[PDB]
């Protein structure tokens, strides 16, 4: 399925090249610009534990998910991965625990050492 495809074909967008954040573009966006640290980003997404459990549809097409990029308002994998997106782009993002909740997890929802998968659509972004 989609997580396996990102394992096999995904691009490693980590600084360390440790495969901790793997990406596939599923729909190409518009233009060339991608958001800078401090930009406000507006997203629709859905995600899960990579093994299918704990599905999150809270922002799948209803109210946008909003945060300021590169400020640690989200897990590291998102500050890294949403930064690479164009407006209108949809990507698949596979996130190892060191870029997500680590060995701590976020119990009971996220277990210790969990890999996460997201389908993310960047709707817009704007300067601070
Ligand atoms: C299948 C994945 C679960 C998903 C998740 O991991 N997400 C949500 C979508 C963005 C990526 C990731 C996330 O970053 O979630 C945070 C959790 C809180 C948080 C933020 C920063 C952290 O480190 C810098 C961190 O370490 C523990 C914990 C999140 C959830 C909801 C919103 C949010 O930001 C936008 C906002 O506050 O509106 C951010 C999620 C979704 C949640 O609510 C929809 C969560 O709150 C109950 C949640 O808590 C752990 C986790
Ligand atoms: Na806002």
């Amino acid at each position: 399925g989609a997580p396996a495809t990102v394992t096999e074909q995904g691009e490693d967008i980590t600084s360390k090249k440790d495969r901790g954040v793997l990406k596939i573009v599923k729909r190409v966006g518009n233009g060339e610009e991608t958001p800078m640290i401090g930009d406000k980003v507006y997203v629709h997404y859905k995600g899960k534990l990579s093994n299918g459990k704990k599905f999150d549809s809270s922002h799948d097409r209803n109210e946008p998910f909003v945060f300021s990029l590169g400020k640690g308002q989200v897990i590291k994998a998102w500050d890294i991965g949403v930064a690479t997106m164009k407006k209108g782009e949809i990507c698949h993002l596979l996130c190892k625990p060191e870029y997500a909740y680590g060995s701590a997890g976020s119990l009971p929802k996220i277990p210790s050492n969990a890999t996460l998968f997201f389908e993310i659509e960047l709707l817009d972004f704007k300067g601070e």
